[PDB]
Parts: structure tokens; sequence; C-alpha cells
């Protein structure tokens, strides 16, 4: 199976994930080069479905010029059946690659960490605030960690969770709404397990969040400014909070 995206020919290496209508193939070009290609069905899409697609290929696209941790878009193809969309391949997701890892190396935590807030950055200074973040929307690419998506549209699964879940986003039923969820996706990669992975009943867990009486584990590791990041990612008042900035000027990121 092949295909053409603006008269341009894709050989099929791969699926690497499909995720609702849309799919991912690992293809190649005539040079013989690799790109991640994310078809998507517009045959059954409703007109508010359709926009969200709009709205992510659009900031995807603006986005290119300013940070280098969002996966590139090098060209796409938008008709009234489908959309076709040419990106750069990565090597593997974040949440896959944690998941296999197990215990992680300090300074490969630091690099990540450092992609991780530049991307997320990025995405605030356009007034997008991508509300649940979790390690699955990052991408190991050339040894560097890249955003895949925004939020804005449907995610995918390679061929979901609550533990990343700002206190304010359940309280309500901000920017540093997203400091808390990469605070967690740090936590875990220090300690192993999200701050409330310990509370089985769903019901329980969102509980636990929003209660200020109920205290989040924070043992002793030899890296001082790394526990100190956690202390400030995971402070349950969003006033209160440390911001992307204010962590870019953090010892954890600036020294070594
Ligand atoms: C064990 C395992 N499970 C899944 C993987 C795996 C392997 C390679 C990749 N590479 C990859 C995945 C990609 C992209 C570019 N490269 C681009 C995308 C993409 C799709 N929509 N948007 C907005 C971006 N993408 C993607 O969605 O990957 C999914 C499967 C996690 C991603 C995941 N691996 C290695």
């Amino acid at each position: 199976q092949s295909m053409s995206v603006k008269g341009r020919i894709y050989s099929i290496l791969k699926q690497i994930g499909s995720g609702g209508s849309s799919k991912v193939f690992q293809v190649l070009n005539e040079k013989k080069q690799i790109y991640a290609i994310k078809y998507v069905n517009l045959e059954e899409a409703d007109n508010q479905t359709l926009d969200s697609y709009r709205n992510e290929i659009a900031y995807l696209n603006k986005l290119q010029q300013h940070s280098d941790k969002i996966i590139r878009l090098y060209d796409y193809e938008i008709t009234d059946q489908y959309i076709y969309m040419v990106m750069e391949c990565g090597n593997i997701d974040l949440n896959s690659w944690l998941k296999k890892k197990k215990s992680i190396d300090p300074w490969e935590r630091k690099s990540y960490w450092k992609n991780m807030l530049e991307a997320v950055h990025t995405i605030h200074q356009h007034g997008i605030v991508h509300s649940d973040l979790k390690p699955a929307n990052f991408l190991i690419v050339d040894g560097m960690l890249k955003l895949i998506d925004f939020g804005i549209a449907n995610q995918m699964q390679p061929d979901g969770t609550v533990n990343y879940m700002p206190p304010e986003a359940i309280k309500d039923m901000s920017p540093k709404s997203d400091v808390w969820s990469l605070g967690c996706i740090l936590y875990y990669m220090t300690y192993g397990k999200t701050p409330f992975q310990q509370i089985i009943n769903q019901i329980s867990k969102l509980h636990a969040i929003i209660d200020p009486n109920h205290e989040i584990e924070f043992p002793d590791i030899p890296e001082k400014d790394l526990q100190d990041v956690l202390k400030c990612c995971l402070k349950r008042d969003p006033k209160q909070r440390i911001s992307i900035p204010e962590l870019l000027a953090h010892p954890y990121v600036q020294i070594q």
C-alpha cells in the first residue's frame, strides 16, 4: 500500500498507531527518507470534529517557526473526504519509553525536562493552554523531546488516565495547570509513581487531588534542585504554583 501527498509518493514501511478515524504510518519518500503520515478519514466527521483538526493543523503550522520542540509538519492535503499530514518521524513516544525504561538516568531526565518546558512554554506564548498533558503527548526524536499535539483534537494509541489532572480543573466542575501536569510527569521519572497512583478508585483519587488536608509524598533523593522543582510544581493553589519562565530560570535546568 502506497500513497501520494501533494504530487509526492510515500511507500508504507509500518503503521505506528491508530486513533479513531485517523491512522499514523511509518513511510518512505523517493530518496528513502522516513516520515510519519497522519491519515484522517473525514467521511463521517461532524462540523465540530472537522474544526478541531483545522485548528490543530494551523497551530502545528504557526509553531514550526517558533520552537524546535514542536513536531515538524512538512506538508498536508485536506479534501472534503480526508486529511493527509506529512510530519517528522520520532523513534518512540515518552509513555511507551518510560514504561520500557524503568529506572532513568538523572542527566537524561534533566534534558527531557528542559525540552518539555521549552515546548509547553511556546504553546503558552500563543495563548494555548494544553489542559490535559500526559507523557504520550511527547515524542523522542534525535535524542530530543518534541510535543506531538496540543490537546485541541483527538489523541491516538500505538499498534486515557487521570493522574496528571490539576486540582483547579476538577474544582471548576490557566497555564499553571500545565505546570501541575509536567510536575506529575517529572515526579514519575523521579519516584516511579505519579502523586496519586496509590488511590485505586477514580472517585477517591479525584478527591485526594482537590483535598489540601491530603499531603503528597516527597522522599529524599541526591538531587536537591529536583526535589524543590517537584515541591514548586505540585502546589494545589494555581496562584502559589511556579510558572514555566520561573522554572526555566531554576537551578535544576540552568545548573548541572
Ligand atoms: C513501542 C512503540 N509504540 C509506539 C511507538 C512509536 C514509534 C515511533 C513513533 N514515531 C512518530 C509518531 C508520531 C509522529 C512521528 N513519529 C507524528 C505523530 C502525530 C500524530 N498526530 N500528530 C499531531 C502527530 N505521531 C503519533 O501520533 O505517534 C503515536 C503513535 C504516538 C511513535 C511511536 N513505539 C516505538
